[PDB]
């Protein structure tokens, strides 16, 4: 019903759904790479320079594309296709964060005399998780999948993101101290087996990330070996914040899993009904013939709904 | 006849709800600073003197103000303005503890030749958490702030209070040994990174508090890296008490969160019914028109009942 | 209701109930001390020799008492008064483990050439925890206390008792190595702070017990600091067993706490009713006078049942 | 149709049930020993040469009998005794994996010049855990044992299997490094007590396995002492994978146990009502005779009316 608004793309268009999946994949990488770019590099190496610029370009198109995309209203509950209303809705809803996230923050950091506060603007690109939140909302609205399983998946994804981000921030806090005071950081004072993470800034990127993620994963599960631990006061405060948040997050995970199991399965509804029928049967002693007939018939009833 | 017993403050009038919020903030600060004044300060410094005095002054005003504020008597559900009943209720319920908490315990301890037992009286000021409990009761009665979140917010407040108090008591137990025996304390033997907490009484207040709070949060979160751990026998006993209490309290937090997720939402029960009916509809394929009719009928139960 | 059998005691007599409480206290003490006698001493020191004797006497009397105490039948629900039936039921229910527990196992251990296997018969006195089990059964039968709260209390007692027993067994396993191989034990290699548990068998009893209980409590909450950890293979096996059992025990504690919170409070039931009524009035836009009347009258209904 | 084609065994035949129980034990042993044979042996010693071969024999026979035993249809709900029908079921469902697992993979590894990738094929024998899965499925459809309790037993078996397999893989990852780099492995740098695991390949098999299983068990319960921990990057990655999976699995264990407790019992449901009735009756101070009448009437209801 938008013959007048021919330019506007239907949100259920097949090609726009393909673009939604493509930009969902791009958003996952961007919101996972951004913490690593901010934590393990003080300026992106040239080898992945293109991966920076291209990474924003795919999002820039989205900024344009979302301007030519209709939507379903929340008060009228009618699918609104007015291009001016579309533009105003996206300008006042999410345009600012998406647009500011596509700035060449690495190039701006390197051009502006290597100022760290400029690099702190990379965290705007964590607002690209809005794509994943929208994907999980859509998949929760999907009646095919169980609703509480969707919540469990969303919580596990949040745990993955928070653990990865916590690892990147934990390594970054070690980098916030000068290398001379590196012995007062968690990684600069770290010694695992024979290996000593002495000049940790010059260790391979993936060794550093694996160590930080190992600490973050081990803390997230509340195992807590101690091999890696906070040493600074800043590391101290960050670990307190992270474990306090992850305590509530793990409690929510346990609660959601328990709610899924408490909901019960038809198999269980059938098992309980079986036990009730057996109680009745043994309290009236029907007889093996009628007993077996009843059991078989009710099994077939539960099987055939 | 409010004019008869004038100058009696109605419980829920303006300018007394503002004072209730003001004294709530003071109660939170006093009930959080008290553990720190006791654990990290054998003697409060001149720098804090005025602040300390000011705190008691506020609560002193509270003691006066609560002698004039009317109350709803639960056996008649009216608001009694008679000053004798107000004073009698204050004297019976909680006046002695409130009054004792307002004593200049810090100055009294100093003016008594620095007797540690006088400084244990500071713990009376932890009864000011009755204001936080009252605020949480009122918030629970509130409908806008749903009982849903507030039930676990109360437990998170309890977690924060207990962790902070445990950190303060842990540091205090470290101080209960003489400094020459400081190598047998948890902090005196601490060598986090290249920094050793050699003379821990001369370390900055905030580094010591951050260390103790990190241990307490680490223990509460059940991570237990062990970088920081009990060393004294008194430290073992305190850690055992705190650990058992925190196991029970964390189980309570998980149980409260699980119950909020199990209770579920009207939408959620509607989504259960919709999932069942959509599964049956796909199994017994019946067309979009009958689908629409039955789904609209179902949607006229979650929104009509 | 027994003329012929005058020598039989009702299990409701205030004298027998007082003796039941007295022997419950004695059984709690004996079940708690038996592990300590086995783990921290290769033979009881003379100082508490009398305590070894009189306590057994305290249970020996009970062995006699249950031979002429009436018992309520299961199916008939009639308190059987026949001394022959009472004696036979006691003889085949718990007489053997009570009588074996009442033997002077310390004196028998010392007389039989200090043969270590004789001291393993001390574990028969673990069966005196049946009095605590029966106490909790009666408590859960009592209506003055919530059933699920009684289950939580039973689980907490089980956790406490298993932690204490695990601490005693851990120390015992340390003592199962010769004092020359003590460097391979968990406590003989312990260097908490500047204190070293070198000659750990000559350390003060409460110092050793507090250390073992600290390890057991810290493992029980799964804090797991690491300061104290299994070193032997036998210590490793015991830690695996205790950890695996404690995992299920903690899961059961969480489940029971959740179940109680899920069962819900009348306050929460009212909060949900109030939310439903407020939704109704908001939909129908009832005037503030009538809405306030409805709210107040519903509060009074809930308070006055 | 059991007369038309002979040599066909009824699925619930007594001899076939005995063979099912026998091959269940064999499958449990095989799927528990396969991780141990993979991780702790780079080639099975000849001391076990018979024990592996016989094992495969036990499953080879199990492959043959699977070509004769009948099955109950999911469509016609009736047993089919037809060799052509029987063979197709096996050939499609599980023949291929069972046959590959029956191969002498140790002999093939030793006859192929000791290639480790050949030894990786032992993990096919982990599909014999399908026998345990089928046994638990049959146990679920049994009135003697609760459904949710069967589920928690399944999850406890899953925890046992996953912990043992994780221990074996953890040791194997240490062996993937050359012995000269053993100081970088988790076990090669282990110095528990006064014992150092220097030449960890020459340590007794059961000492190494007990150490690895200790680590895996303490991390499964999230105790995380720290004494044993990952050192290589491969060790960190495996610990992260195992720790995340075990976080989810422990949350599932807690959820299953909590659902079993929340489900409740008819007795517990009765106690809930009877507690309410006792509160009401004590509130109104009702007569004992009418109390007995009401309590008996309610006891009638909570008896599966």
């Amino acid at each position: 019903g938008h013959n007048d608004y021919k330019y506007i793309i239907h949100p259920k268009n097949r090609w726009y759904k393909a673009w939604e999946m493509f930009i969902l994949v791009w958003a996952i990488y961007s919101s996972l790479f951004t913490p690593m770019e901010f934590g393990f590099f003080r300026g992106l190496p040239e080898r992945l320079f293109v991966l920076d610029i291209v990474g924003q370009i795919a999002f820039l198109v989205d900024i344009v594309l979302q301007f030519f995309v209709a939507y379903r209203d929340t008060q009228t509950y009618r699918t609104v296709y007015k291009p001016t209303r579309i533009a105003f809705r996206y300008l006042k809803s999410h345009f600012l964060m998406d647009f500011i996230g596509c700035f060449p923050w690495d190039l701006i950091y390197k051009a502006s005399g290597k100022h760290e506060l400029v690099r702190y603007l990379l965290w705007i690109r964590l607002f690209r998780v809005r794509k994943v939140v929208e994907f999980f909302q859509r998949l929760e609205k999907d009646t095919r999948i169980n609703y509480l399983f969707t919540r469990i998946l969303k919580l596990l994804f949040v745990e993955v993101y928070c653990t990865h981000t916590a690892a990147c921030i934990f390594y970054y806090l070690a980098t916030t101290l000068p290398p001379e005071n590196e012995g007062y950081t968690w990684i600069g004072s770290l010694k695992l087996g024979d290996y000593s993470y002495e000049n940790f800034r010059e260790i391979d990127l993936w060794k550093r990330y694996t160590t930080a993620l190992y600490f973050a994963i081990v803390t997230m599960a509340t195992v807590g070996y101690g091999d890696i631990h906070a040493v600074n006061l800043r590391e101290m405060i960050f670990v307190m914040i992270y474990v306090s948040f992850d305590m509530v997050l793990g409690a929510y995970l346990i609660g959601n899993i328990t709610a899924l199991i408490v909901k019960g399965s038809n198999t269980e509804r059938f098992r309980d009904k079986m036990n009730d029928l057996i109680s009745f049967m043994n309290r009236k002693k029907l007889g093996r013939d009628l007993r077996s007939q009843i059991t078989g018939h009710v099994r077939l009833q539960y099987d055939s709904h």
